[PDB]
DNA sequence: AAGTTTTTGATAAGTTT
DNA sequence: AAAACTTATCAAAAACTT
């Protein structure tokens, strides 16, 4: 019984999702912009607070809309959380009652192979890459020539808290070897 | 742009001469 | 034995790739 609009960038497609409500027989408006950084709703962020947790919701393309990658679906499925669903008519979408809902909650819930499997199309063009050219990781500050440096240092009369100080390693590696000081138990 | 795989690093898990 | 101290968990990372 909501209503809302989205807005794209150009005046030219944003009456084609305004008045496309106009006789949706609505009860509420909700325009917003997109001009900012759409990675926080940029626009009519509220309309989740103020409504009919109750009754069902209201907005139509999920095309041209914040619906973006893997997320869109991550947190969408709250409809199911609350008491809502969906029944656009740009994409009549099978929605509403457990006519569309149970019937596209395993389109969102089961939408994991929609990708789930570009975890393997991904991973092809890594796995590959991989092979010997390029592993693909944080490149080492450390060099070889370095480590094995302190392997005689705190051996002939260089103590612990000052070996390290023109290499400025960190404050959990620089102990990889055997036992220092007494007591036990990590934490970083 | 949703990933790894290495090789990394400031905060939180821990005694007894 | 209280918190010195060396740990083995937790992000951000610079390298890269679908």
């Amino acid at each position: 019984l909501i209503g809302y609009v989205r807005v794209s960038t150009n005046d030219q497609n944003t009456d084609l999702q305004r008045n496309a409500l106009v006789c949706a027989g609505c009860e509420q408006i909700f325009e917003d912009k997109l001009s900012g950084t759409r990675t926080d709703r940029p626009g009519l962020k509220r309309a989740l607070k103020r409504l009919q947790k109750g009754d069902t919701l209201v907005v139509w393309k999920l095309d041209r809309l914040g619906r973006s990658m893997k997320h869109l679906i991550s947190l969408v499925g709250e409809l199911r959380e609350r008491g809502i669903n969906f029944r656009s008519l740009t994409d009549s979408i099978d929605t509403s009652s457990p006519m569309g809902r149970f019937f596209f909650h395993v389109m969102g819930a089961l939408a994991e192979v929609e990708r789930e499997l570009i975890i393997e199309r991904t991973m092809a063009g890594l796995a590959a890459a991989r092979n010997k050219g390029r592993i693909g990781g944080r490149p080492p500050k450390l060099t070889k020539a370095e480590q094995e440096q302190a392997g005689r240092l705190l051996a002939q009369g260089i103590p612990r808290k000052q070996v390290a100080l023109i290499y400025d390693v960190a404050l959990s590696t620089l102990y990889k070897k055997h036992p220092a000081k007494r007591a036990h138990i990590e934490n970083d």
